[PDB]
């Protein structure tokens, strides 16, 4: 039951290179394994890790004041998976570094429960806790509208993926957010 | 059954509204229906008018000579899918036939609601194979290298195969143009 993320970051500025070098480095990551590659960077690791390392790296981002997005795929419980791409074992290291960045999170999100006949009601719950969170603005084609603080809605991304594990053995989550638009 | 792609574009670049503007006004976007907003752009038609028109934004965008991503959701067969917000031939094959890019990708099938689902991405696997554009799996993804012409071929022939054998799926794609590290 490893958690995975593959995500990408996009600094809309020639000074891209090191918006990005700058983001990774700045964060915590010694408690997830993760691998950089041309397109993007992938962290796996317990839920904790993997959910307190991409709200990091995404506060270290939209702290460069760039017009920044972070896209990416959080996924669990894939059949097969390696059982050691990882690190194992409770703390989520970068609380303390963060608290005093913010960051607005204008989001677009999908939940896909795999392999899940249910997985239409698992969705519904999913827009429940978001609309009950308040983070809530609209459902679009093929996704749902969140806004807020980074910390309200990397919130309401998390709730909604423990919420849908909870319930199904493999799930993914796209996200979509985007820092310091006009 | 009507297809969708709900994608982004990002332009590393501080010129990147007139990035963005311009790839969407090049194109012939007559033959889908389209919705942009502040995160991303919806496409709805048909397949071959979904990924013609996408193949066309990819390559309109590149030869801005600018490094950007195209970074997106295709989607069929959702089961509460509205009758709207579509178009009822490759529109933009001609237009086009001047234009290349190079195209690497890194990509996910997920059948939905699927028992075989693991088959379906097997098979996806070897069109890519056997179409020349595959380079390797990674975690939560499956990376293609090519011009667009054939990693965009490639792209739809994995979306076909699947969304014959089931009901809905989803294909993410994160596609890289024009990169300095090349
Ligand atoms: C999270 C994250 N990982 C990798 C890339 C891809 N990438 C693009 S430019 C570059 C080189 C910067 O030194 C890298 C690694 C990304 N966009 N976002
Ligand atoms: C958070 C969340 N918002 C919307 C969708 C969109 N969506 C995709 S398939 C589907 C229908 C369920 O049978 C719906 C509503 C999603 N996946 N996840
Ligand atoms: C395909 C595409 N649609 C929308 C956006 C989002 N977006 C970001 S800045 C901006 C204003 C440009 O006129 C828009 C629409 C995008 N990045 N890519
Ligand atoms: C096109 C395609 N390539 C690779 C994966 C990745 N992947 C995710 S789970 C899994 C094992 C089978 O369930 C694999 C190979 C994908 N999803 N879609
Ligand atoms: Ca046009």
């Amino acid at each position: 039951r490893i958690a995975g993320f593959r995500f990408s970051l996009y600094p809309m500025t020639d000074d891209f290179i090191s918006v990005i070098k700058s983001a990774l480095a700045a964060t915590d990551t010694s408690k997830v394994w993760t691998k950089t590659d041309h397109i993007s960077t992938v962290l796996r690791g317990s839920i904790d890790h993997v959910f307190d390392a991409a709200k990091a790296i995404y506060l270290h981002a939209a702290n460069s004041e760039q017009h920044i997005v972070m896209n990416g795929t959080f996924s669990i419980g894939c059949p097969g998976d390696t059982q050691g791409d990882t690190y194992l074992s409770d703390k989520r290291v970068n609380e303390d570094a963060v608290r005093g960045l913010k960051a607005e999170a204008p989001c677009q999100f999908a939940l896909y429960p795999m392999n899940e006949p249910d997985y239409m009601g698992l969705i519904m719950e999913a827009v429940d806790i978001a609309k009950a969170q308040g983070t809530f603005v609209q459902g679009v084609h093929y996704a749902s509208e969140l806004d807020g603080d980074a910390h309200d809605v990397f919130s309401t991304l998390e709730a909604v993926f423990r919420m849908a594990e909870q319930q199904t053995n493999h799930i993914t989550m796209t996200v979509n957010l985007s820092a310091n638009s006009p």
